[PDB]
């Protein structure tokens, strides 16, 4: 048993969950390291082409836990799925997963999160199987229904497309985007940068593979896909699929001016979803925004856009020193724009506060229905306005649960071009 | 073996080899992290002190480039004696001295590290009743504020033997605000001392039942039952709180104390627990106007400043919430820079504990640091800490928690 308490209200859970973890968290009990971005590399197999007695162990006991999971422990489907998924690995050193099968293990990836603030929505993601695809083309075609489904007219719904699973480890399907939707990254001659500075690198590979920019600020990177290994491919997101909002500020009229606005859909496409001992090298998987990651990191990052500057210039707040506190009250009226502009919009979004709420109902809900939720307090706490958000005030545990989400290398790191 | 940590806005890697030397527990397992307990994982027998004992004057010995030495060798034999004849031994004053700046220099969660070795050490360990303690901690304070210059310091008591003889400071801080529950279920003054201040009217103090009415000192020597002393108004330096902008702030009535003094941990020295150690240095700015005053279990005076400033108080997608906390942070610094009390804004200690973490991996091989405490409980981002990784681990000389005396002491009178 171990508890966790809340100190706003006392409230104390006890987690047993835990006691199911089998990764690593990077931490000892002489050393903790719950604010490395990467503490592990425990993994569950060898990089590749994984040997019957690494890959079964691992299928065996996602299908337990799925079976599990349905009351059928045991039972002749379940007996029957492991004789079967056996044979395969036999036959074809990998195996496959029913439908049923991949829409659980999405789910619980997304349950598993540990850093994501949104799971209370965990059982409502729409899994679109893209297991049949062979093409970039293909890919783009899955990523376009994905986007348009998932913006939904503004009525955002979350969704993830589960491309083929990495085989020998040359044919991986990738995104080679870190979002399906990004800005563009242009280095100035001058030293600065104009754009996403986040994303110069990534810019500068699509314009290396022949995109030409339109050298905005808010340019919209295209797609770069790669299908079963070869070189990837530039497609150009159709813009009536890409939804935007101009960020406006209700009180300040010049905030317009500023020429701000922001795209309406996230979208994380170069992580790893891992089910039974299988790698998806490319699941996109897309919700709604949290106010703050828009505001406070995409506007307010110094290696970011770095907007801060300019609005405290127009709102007049003396930018000689810090204790005036100028950036910290640029950031609420940022944040407030971004808020005001979404909801005006009718394009869904969440503020922190709300959205800190629901997390902790979501965490009641996984210790009585499941006996623990796996929390990073490091990422649940919004980087604004910490202490004034039920989170900070509650003790999380953090362990590692599989299906899970996970890092991966940047693909042209690795990538040998043809 | 060596251990990195990044900077993800500069870039800037560190190495940490410091981590070997802890071997206190942080409570995280290798399948679990605890990162985010806030209190994870009777007295030392003879066995137990001897290898602590030596650690320390082991690395003290290291610390002035004197390891090896004929005086290091004669200390360590006279340390055994003394555990040996006396089942404890007593702190040199170097010892004293060093292990306390340490214990500061060595506390993960604190961001204002980059002065400890500025400390003021006080040795107190000639006390022995409550009036004695009470005249320390008054001189303590006195020293400490140096009319509003405030400087660094730290007041050592007698450390544990039996542990039926503790001193104890019963107070959390030196300077703290009563807090008194009404019948109405509201609170008079600061709702996180309501405890204490009960315990300190059943004592017979006679309370003023105002809303900044500065609590007693509960004084503990020699295991007796606590003593009452009020400390002399005239040491206890206060800020009135007004906002630079809004000329209505000054009628939110609001002041606070300018001397933060934490008194109810225990220093760990050599295996040696000092239970009563009340140090001091200056405030952030956000511990008053995020915590103090905005914590719905505290204050609570963000109903109000909203009010007053006239914000949509309906959805909280108005963020009104975020953006009275940002005034109140405002007033807090405004104040206390115009009457030239000591302060430090978050944005200004965030920078400086970065300055000073990355010089603590140059000389030292790493520095332990608590993100999920170096953090401020706001702005969180626009800080560079927050984009710093930090690794923790438990070094000693270290603060440690302990019980709150009320908890465990047994009582002498009637
Ligand atoms: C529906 C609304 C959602 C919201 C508001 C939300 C919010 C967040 C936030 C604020 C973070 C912190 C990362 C950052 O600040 O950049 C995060 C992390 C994460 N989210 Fe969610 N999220 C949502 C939906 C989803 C969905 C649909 C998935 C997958 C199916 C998902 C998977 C993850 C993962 C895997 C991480 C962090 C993984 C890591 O870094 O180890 N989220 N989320
Ligand atoms: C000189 C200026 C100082 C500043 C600005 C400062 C600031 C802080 C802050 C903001 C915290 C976080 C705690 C909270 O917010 O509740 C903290 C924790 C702490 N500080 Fe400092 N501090 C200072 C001096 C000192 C001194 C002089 C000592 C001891 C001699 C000390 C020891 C500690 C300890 C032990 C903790 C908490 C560790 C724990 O609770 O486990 N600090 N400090
Ligand atoms: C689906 C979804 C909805 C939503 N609203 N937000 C998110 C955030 O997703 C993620 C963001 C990051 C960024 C980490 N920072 C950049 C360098 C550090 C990493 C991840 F692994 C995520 F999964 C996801
Ligand atoms: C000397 C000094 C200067 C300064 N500016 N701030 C501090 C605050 O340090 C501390 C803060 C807390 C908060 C604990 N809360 C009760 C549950 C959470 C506990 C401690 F033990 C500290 F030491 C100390
Ligand atoms: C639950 C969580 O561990 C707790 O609220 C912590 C978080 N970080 C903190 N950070 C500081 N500086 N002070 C605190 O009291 C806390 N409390
Ligand atoms: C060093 C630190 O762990 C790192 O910057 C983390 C901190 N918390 C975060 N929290 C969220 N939500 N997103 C992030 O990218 C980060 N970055
Ligand atoms: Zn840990």
């Amino acid at each position: 048993f171990l508890k966790v308490k809340n100190w706003e209200t006392e409230v104390v859970l006890t987690d047993t969950l835990h006691l199911k973890s089998t990764l690593e968290t990077g931490c000892t009990e002489y050393i903790c390291m719950g604010s490395i971005m990467h503490p592990s590399q425990h993994a569950r197999r060898p990089e590749d082409v994984a040997t019957k007695d690494q890959l079964f162990p691992l299928a065996k006991e996602f299908i337990d836990q799925y079976y599990s999971s349905i009351k059928r422990f045991g039972s002749k489907a379940h007996m029957e799925r492991l004789e079967e998924v056996n044979k395969e690995i036999d036959t074809t050193s990998t195996y496959q997963l029913k439908d049923t099968e991949l829409i659980y293990g999405a789910k619980h990836a997304w349950r598993n999160a540990s850093r994501c603030v949104g799971r209370i929505q965990w059982s409502k993601l729409q899994v679109f199987d893209a297991r049949d695809c062979t093409t970039a083309h293909g890919m783009f075609n899955y990523i376009c229904n994905h986007v348009k489904y998932a913006t939904n007219k503004g009525n955002l719904r979350s969704a993830i497309t589960i491309f083929p699973q990495r085989t020998d480890g040359k044919h991986d399907f990738r995104v080679w985007n870190s979002q399906l939707i990004r800005y563009a990254g242009y280095k100035q001659p001058d030293g600065s940068t104009l754009g996403d500075p986040a994303n110069v690198q990534f810019t500068e590979i699509c314009i290396q593979q022949g995109w030409k920019p339109p050298r905005g600020r808010f340019d919209v990177l295209p797609l770069l896909l790669q299908a079963n290994g070869n070189d990837p491919e530039l497609f150009q997101i159709p813009p009536e699929l890409v939804l935007e909002v101009p960020i406006r500020h209700p009180k300040f009229e010049w905030f317009k001016d500023l020429g701000l606005k922001w795209y309406g859909l996230p979208a994380v496409s170069n992580m790893l979803l891992e089910i039974g001992g299988l790698e998806f090298s490319a699941c996109p998987f897309s919700g709604w925004y949290m106010g703050t990651e828009i505001g406070v990191r995409d506007y307010c990052d110094n290696s970011r856009y770095n907007i801060l500057e300019e609005v405290a210039k127009k709102m007049n707040l003396d930018m000689r020193k810090t204790s005036s506190l100028w950036k910290d009250q640029a950031l609420v009226e940022i944040n407030i724009a971004v808020l005001y502009s979404f909801q005006s919009d009718k394009v869904t979004i969440v503020d922190h506060h709300s959205a800190t709420e629901s997390f902790i109902k979501h965490m009641e809900n996984e210790y009585r229905c499941r006996g623990g939720c796996p929390a990073d307090w490091v990422w649940i706490v919004p980087p604004m306005s910490g202490s004034i958000t039920p989170v900070f005030h509650q003790e999380m545990l953090n362990y590692r649960l599989t299906p899970s989400f996970e890092y991966q290398p940047d693909p042209w790191n690795t990538h040998v071009w043809k």
